[PDB]
């Protein structure tokens, strides 16, 4: 199973990104964020 982490990796993101993105979603390029957000559900984990 893969991990919303390995994910940011792989788009080279951000690991405070995805790390505060629960906390508090405020890092996340438009761009980046639209593709995050499809990339969040390949791994069939959105959190």
């Amino acid at each position: 199973a893969a991990t919303m982490k390995d994910v940011a990796l792989k788009a080279k993101v951000s690991t405070a990104t995805v790390s505060r993105a629960l906390m508090n979603p405020d890092k996340v390029s438009q761009a980046t964020r639209n593709r995050v957000e499809k990339a969040a559900r390949e791994v069939g984990y959105l959190p």
